[PDB]
């Protein structure tokens, strides 16, 4: 998979970035088998105030996780995975769960090339 | 929904960022009912010159709006929504309509978690 | 199409950015016909160390190309396109092929508005 992680600049220390990457990676690994290859977590930082909810400028604690997945997993499994991401990122990023949005996009596995794939 | 908004650094003043977020949010709200919960607009700024069209470096006025939506809306409705976004962002960002690209991606609602959802 | 290109800050010189944009644009053009309109390549730079693979912080050479496409192309064609992108970006960005990830997302053409489309 690739997890694009949208966070405000400097909210995550180097240690926290590692912790959040671990939380997401371990979540994915925990809910998949040996078919799993490698999870990428790609942090995308922007200055605080670049997020608006209902038109209202936010203070910088929001995290949006956009997970790019292969097709085929059940709704129940994806639900468990999103839940685990919310729970574990909440701890790693030191934020209330309400600050976390998680969206999954699915693609045919054939058009997902990793580290020189298929 | 989540609207990722790709703009060049400093093109939008704080007031313009609010205006563009309002334009997008109001567009979505105007074409949905009470099932609508909350629209996120997430600005992603990069230095001018990071956009290439047909291999040609652009001057910084381009805006790409990547809207992440639930599945199920009609082609006609999505068309109206994209059109309204182009029209209203053109005004808010003080740019010619030609500078605006709008793409919508759709996901099963179940794998869209907002502010601690489903 | 829109190609979002996630790279580490300063890895690509202005000339290299042009070269990578050319590589991606020419790849798309080479595998499409006159129905093709215009390819956008949109560079998204972040400080080196914002990419984690299997929880391990990377040194900054990774490039993730997220291609946003219309629906309808064959698996074989998409495979050729991803392969060409990997090969040609490897040269343009002066990196080993292993550093390149390429994912394609597909949308109904009707909800892809370019430069004031449909």
């Amino acid at each position: 998979p690739v997890y694009m992680v949208y966070v405000s600049q400097d909210r995550l220390t180097p240690s926290a970035k590692h912790a959040v990457a671990k939380a997401i990676t371990d979540a994915h690994r925990g809910l998949t088998g040996t078919q799993h290859f490698l999870a990428q977590v790609n942090f995308q930082e922007q200055p605080a105030g670049n997020v608006f909810l209902g038109g209202v400028q936010q203070g910088g604690d929001t995290i949006f996780v956009h997970g790019l997945h292969r097709e085929g997993r059940s709704a129940d499994l994806k639900g468990q995975l999103a839940q685990r991401i919310v729970d574990d990122v909440s701890v790693a990023a030191e934020i209330d769960r309400k600050h976390i949005w998680v969206y999954f996009g699915e693609m045919p596995a054939q058009q997902m090339v990793e580290y020189g794939r298929f």
